[PDB]
């Protein structure tokens, strides 16, 4: 099942969207800037491109880093991306009053692992019609991502997204089943699924050589997309293009 | 570092307190009749004993499950339970709103295993000032307890449990690092430890007495179950507790 | 299921028995030197006891480290520390053709861990006749203990112990599950079930774990030392043996 | 570091060889029968081929079941199907006295992941001189592949090539972690690399396509398995890996 947001069709069979941008929006012109550059990378390599960034972090590395600038200034950041660079935007919410005002002007609202389970964000969400990215716990098999996407079914919305960032594997680690993407396919009617490469890594040419094998990994198995939590991006984005239209290219085996 | 809770006092090295209750509270009939087992139990037994319950489910499986009788009804319950019995009492909380006006009347607050790097939730725990336990996740290594310990320190409250419910191990599967108690006490300042059994067998009553004793073997401030246990089958399973725990707690430590 | 081994009952309702030595076997004066204080420690406290040690460590951390003293000389040491101190005693085999002899002489003989499913080694094994103690490799599940076990039994031996010493637990590490225990008791026909608590571990922590595996009944304990020091084994036993005897005395629920 | 095999190049930045066979050797006809499959498949494909199979089942159902052919008959049959198909082989070793006379035969020996720590075995591997496969166990981190790799050239023999085949994963499954490969090629000396897509997997066509694929996908030596199915799944295989091996290494 595709997915439309704006122009460009999200899905399983359809060229890879990269999903990426900052951490936490600051401000407006620090936002651009960076906007710009993922803008002119994708733009060069023809790659679909979502903004994604959260103007109010909930789970941040102390309790007084920045949580960022908040509901009302962020979405007027996110109404200032939109218009300047004609893309869709992401962000996550993490209260369920947050979820209407936020679905007012961001593409694509996203469920923080953490909260997948809560059924009263899970509702909210659902509520605003919009297209929604659901993060996969580390602790969740990939044959109950189904149970999270039941719930947002009975609660009026389809149009979700899967998002991969990794399974628990001993302490501390994480490991990225690639049989876990097959396996949210066949059970959650082939929605879009989309891999969450950094977080996968943040336990584990350094950072950067393998977040690449493990993208080109994931990739090979056929996805909607990715997704960094960040010219170094343009050779990264040149290799993940060749696969995936390597990949794409060719129709799925025949029973 | 022991924790004082009304008259009883929780430790690693003190007898153990029972954390004992029902999954979600339904009635105030219901919840009287049950806490009166478990007091009566208890206190025939020596056990020191709190009252645990959640006021409401936070995640059902389905949007249309019974989730309790929530914050305002749920209150007043635990306000009736003190009231009758004299013991103190603990609930877990979900939103930050919630933690003020759940600490006026809750003595222990409890943070959810899923919502534990919920930082907002965190720092308005810890300002209540109440005593608060701490559920373990299931992915978080014991080593990384003192993370979560670090954050409630910042935000000015000390006073924590440590709450293991075990740890994922494949897929849909937890086991109990009997390892992971020592782990925890030696990282986060000798703070009390408990052991939550009944979760910690959910993906699996002959194997919850088991894994609590040889959970109770390694030296722990107390136990954390539900009735899950049948109810009956109580006092015999406290027995054989008690039985262990004043065995292991009569030998010095070294 | 009870196991008689010499004038010891082993069983899982019954007093624990220690299984304890060295790891490999490189000298007579000092394995007798070892066993000496086992023994003195364990007739004091009343504890039954086995003396363990291999003559060929198979899986030794460099290649020219030292094997042991090898089958032959191993032998003539193990008759001689049953000679002084009549005690039984264990010891790993690696390859079929060293089952008889070794049976001669061990009163217990061990499938090695990472051994375990070679049906050859399985069936030498068994036709000894001998007492045999079941690594449980930390990459098989406790509910497939029962498929080794079955080995045993087509091939005539029932005489089986099995040896718990822990699980892979993400990478480079151990842990031991706890319900492993029962789930091995109930499905394996209640054979007794011992507790390696020195390779399942990578202290306090050996006796914090030797305690909580204990604590689910258990028939015995296996132990290495030089691994826990040799002089506070005293200390550790008397901890051990006042939970296995607090837990034993009480009926099963 | 490249590997000759007779003239095959084996190596992490050269085209895949395919490692492939059956399980356990039953009879020369049907031995041959499926060999030649797989030879008229990668043949006719451009695909490297070395014919794998066991002369013995170490581990059987039963103490009844049946076992294989044995290492007698099973070194004439892999006598026979060099000499038919001019391809080298591989098999696996159990016991330190069969070296020698597997490695007179075979081109490349395998260490079974099971015995992978058993250091007389890797001793008397090691000194056949032959190219040796080492099956990395499901409870080894790849981290310490290293160790396994020092004693072989303690021993004197460097021809090895590292085989990954899963790792532990809770009880009775496994998961591949695909930034292994990269840690043993980092630690190893950038020793050969294949992946046992077969044994990794504790329909199942699509499965081991994904996982080969996304294995492939890391820029390996070579990949090691057991209407048409098997051509089918190479074409994408080969695809996958002219594309990765085309580009370079950054
Ligand atoms: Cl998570
Ligand atoms: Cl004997």
């Amino acid at each position: 099942m595709d997915i439309k947001i704006n122009d460009i069709t999200l899905g399983n069979n359809s060229p890879f969207v990269l999903f990426g941008g900052i951490n936490v929006l600051e401000s407006l012109d620090s936002t651009l800037q960076t906007c710009a550059h993922y803008v002119e990378v994708t733009r060069k390599l023809g790659i679909p491109y979502i903004f994604k960034a959260s103007f109010d972090k909930a789970n941040r590395s102390s309790i007084h880093s920045y949580r960022g600038v908040g509901l009302e200034e962020g979405l007027k950041i996110f109404e200032k991306v939109k218009a300047e660079f004609g893309i869709p935007v992401i962000t996550d919410v993490h209260e369920p009053h947050q979820c209407q005002p936020v679905a007012e002007v961001c593409d694509v609202i996203q469920l923080p692992a953490f909260l997948a389970r809560q059924t009263d964000l899970v509702v909210a969400m659902a509520k605003t019609g919009n297209v929604v990215n659901i993060k996969k716990p580390q602790g969740l098999s990939p044959s109950q991502m189904k149970n999270i996407v039941e719930k947002f079914h009975e609660a009026g919305n389809g149009k979700l997204i899967l998002c991969e960032r990794g399974s628990s594997f001993g302490y501390d680690n994480l490991v990225v089943d690639m049989l876990g993407f097959g396996v949210m396919k066949q059970t959650c009617g082939n929605l879009p699924v989309i891999f969450d490469v950094t977080h996968s890594l943040q336990t584990r040419g350094g950072r950067r050589a393998q977040a690449l094998d493990l993208a080109l990994a994931g990739m090979a198995t056929r996805l909607a997309g990715l997704f960094l939590e960040s010219h170094l991006l343009e050779d990264f984005l040149i290799r993940i293009k060749a696969l995936d239209d390597l990949i794409k290219s060719q129709p799925i085996l025949t029973i």
